[PDB]
Formats: C-alpha cells, structure tokens, sequence
C-alpha cells in the first residue's frame, strides 16, 4: 500500500474552484515511492516550479486550477513490481 | 447502443440529497429494453412503480433517496445476447 488513501475501484470526488489551489491528495506512506500524475485519458502532468508541486506528505498541489483540471485525475506508483492507482474525479464547487 | 448516453470508463457525477428525488438518467433507445439498476458491488434495486420508478425515456426515478443510494450506481441491459453497462457516481454536496 504506497498511498495512505487508495481509491482504485471507485474514484474519490473532490471539489475545485477555477483560479484556486487544488490538492490531489495522493500522499504516500514512504518517501521512496515515486508517483506520476495523469489526467485521463491522454495527459501526464509533471511537477514544475510553482504550477504543479509534489509534496509526499500532501500529494500534488496545482497552484491555480482551471477548467482543464476538471475530469479524472490519477496518481500512479510502482512498488514491489505492482502498479497502484488512486483515482479522483474533480468538479466545480 | 442500448443506452442513449454511455458512461463506462468515467462515471457521470450525479448530485443527490437525502429525502429528495434522485434521477439516474440511463434512458434507453427503445422501450422494449429491460434495464437492471445495481449498486456496486453487491445490491440490485428493484423498481416497484412508486418508490423506484422506471421510465425508458428518463432512467430510474428514486422518490426518497437515502444514504444507501450514495455511491456507484450501474444500469445494465442485455440486448442481442450482449450485456451493456453505464455508470453513475452519486455525490452529496
Ligand atoms: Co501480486
Ligand atoms: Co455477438
Ligand atoms: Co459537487
């Protein structure tokens, strides 16, 4: 179990507001775990300065959410040869 | 194409309120299609024409939603020997 909260089967719903900070709360149980953030079904989002921040204690922080962040966001981690996914469905508050 | 709108990969978000009407809008392309309503992963919900009403042009109308209807609801239909599914995720504001 690399993720503290794991929504593999049914995604967790999270509210966002355009123009405001959005946390994708896939924090991990250990600092060695490598996490990838995806937006279904095409995009891989990488940590980048202040736009997208990774904090292993919190998850990914998107500094100012836009309508582009509306949809299915997935955190992925590979450990002990297995792939673990945790899924979030965002929509406006 | 038994369901007019088909949500498989990503379920469609439905806002619900306990004690109020809840519509699961899995309308179908013919009134001769039989549809079953399920709650993941265990339950089947049986329409009785009063508390839960089926209307092929609308979907399932649940009169008095309870917390038991919070979660992943699935409409299933078997036509021409094949099973089709469409998925809804109900959500409390
Ligand atoms: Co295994
Ligand atoms: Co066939
Ligand atoms: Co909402």
């Amino acid at each position: 179990r690399p993720f503290v909260e794991m929504y593999s089967e049914i995604p967790e719903i999270i509210h966002m507001t355009e123009g405001r900070e959005l946390v994708i709360p896939c924090r991990v149980t250990s600092p060695n775990i490598t996490v990838t953030l995806k937006k279904f079904p095409l995009d891989t989002l990488i940590p980048d300065g202040k736009r997208i921040i990774w904090d292993s204690r919190k998850g990914f922080i998107i500094s100012n959410a836009t309508y582009k962040e509306i949809g299915l966001l997935t955190c992925e981690a590979t450990v002990n040869g297995h792939l673990y996914k945790t899924n979030y469905l965002t929509h406006r508050q």
